């Protein structure tokens, strides 16, 4: 069963290198590629 929602499916890829960080300081997913649940 696990969580019945869970956050997004993205990940701090190149972002973590001070790039963009769609959620600077608050990033957990939404960022560069982030296609865990779309190719992984
Ligand atoms: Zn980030």
């Amino acid at each position: 069963m696990t969580t019945s929602s869970r956050y997004k499916t993205e990940l701090c890829r190149t972002y973590s290198e001070s790039g963009r960080c769609r959620y600077g300081a608050k990033c957990q997913f939404a960022h560069g590629l982030g296609e865990l649940r779309q190719a992984n």
